[PDB]
């Protein structure tokens, strides 16, 4: 059995390799890949997403969300606040301004330590989820916008056409931006590709272990876990990693630089940060090996999480049983 440590794997695809995106992911699971979660794609040196990024200031960011913390340092949770509309040359002005910029650091381990230690005296402002594509049109490979729809792979898989569409999204940080542990919705593989800017750091728990670090979830939050039998996919709650080290849940670590790609993997949990000023593009995409996990992805009918006009569809077909509750939370 390949990688039964569940290690994150770092692939170097060449370029007769990066031409068939779906046939390149089957191989990384060939090699155990998926185990871990999470791995890192390094494209080959033929390859550019597009000429340059000279001329990405006037793009809009309508919601910059503030990302306001309570609880403790090592265990949080982060609300979004709403902040007056932005273009990415302005967010850029602030992400370098003295209140918001990276400190001084040695290494990225120095960075880690400053950001456990001190992320919750602060409210960095992040730039999410902004439908859109940095891609060259002219770019054939591992073009975040041209990917096969997860329709169509349902379609293919099935045999039922559904409603629904996939396009990507741009995601503008600075330091300390943060993103919360959770797995896609429906248990999704996603694709993210790091445009420009500073570093992102990952953490991953192995799809194989997921459910111990939703037992440490109900433990640490616990009036959240009474609220909603899902609630990490309200996508708000952050657990260090000495914290998960002290409780014994397997995970890994990784930081992610300009130029590289990231491939989660279905029923990986995931969270993370931002070292600096950057811009991401991501989307999720579906295999063959995904329809099992869509099956049985859990679901929130809280009403927190509230998600997107195509998850309507997956949860109609894949789960018929729980499709009239969930859709009591969607209204
Ligand atoms: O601004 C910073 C460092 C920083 N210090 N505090 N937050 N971030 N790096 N910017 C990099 C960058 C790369 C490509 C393009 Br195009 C535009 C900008
Ligand atoms: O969860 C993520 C990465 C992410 N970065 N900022 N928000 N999310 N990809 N899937
Ligand atoms: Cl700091
Ligand atoms: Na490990
Ligand atoms: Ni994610
Ligand atoms: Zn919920």
């Amino acid at each position: 059995a390949q990688n039964p440590n569940c290690n994150i794997m770092i692939f170097h695809p060449t370029k007769e390799e990066f031409n068939d995106f779906d046939k390149y992911i089957a191989y990384m699971e060939s090699q155990g890949a998926h185990r871990a979660g999470l791995a890192k794609i390094i494209p080959p040196k033929e390859w550019k997403a597009r000429e340059t990024y000279d001329n990405i200031s006037e793009i809009l960011i309508a919601t910059p969300l503030q990302q306001v913390a309570s609880g403790r340092a090592g265990v949080f949770t982060q609300y979004h606040k709403k902040k007056k509309a932005m273009t990415v040359g302005e967010y850029r002005h602030l992400a370098n301004s003295k209140k918001y910029q990276t400190p001084p650091h040695q290494n990225f381990e120095d960075l880690e330590r400053k950001y456990w230690k001190n992320r919750i005296y602060n409210s960095p402002i992040y730039g999410a989820d902004i439908s859109g594509s940095l891609f060259d049109e002219n770019t054939k490979q591992w073009n975040l916008g041209h990917l096969g729809t997860i329709q169509d792979l349902l379609e293919k898989e099935c045999g039922v056409v559904i409603e629904g569409v996939n396009t990507p999204y741009l995601y503008f940080g600075m330091w300390k931006t943060t993103f919360a542990w959770h797995t896609e919705d429906m248990d999704l593989y996603s694709i993210n590709y790091l445009h420009l800017g500073e570093p992102k750091t990952w953490y991953v728990v192995p799809p194989e272990h997921g459910q111990r670090l939703e037992r440490l979830a109900r433990e640490l939050f616990p009036g959240s876990s009474r609220g909603c039998g899902a609630f990490l996919r309200h996508k708000v709650a952050l657990i260090s990693p000495t914290v998960l080290k002290e409780n014994g849940i397997p995970f890994n670590r990784i930081t992610q630089e300009a130029g590289e790609f990231m491939v989660t993997f279905p029923y990986g949990y995931h969270a993370g940060f931002n070292h600096g000023f950057n811009c991401a593009e991501a989307i999720n995409f579906a295999t063959p090996r995904w329809i099992d996990y869509g099956k049985m992805a859990s679901q929130c009918s809280c009403g927190e999480a509230r998600v997107t006009f195509s998850m309507d569809a997956f949860v109609r077909i894949l789960q018929p049983e729980r499709y009239d509750l969930w859709k009591r939370g969607q209204d």
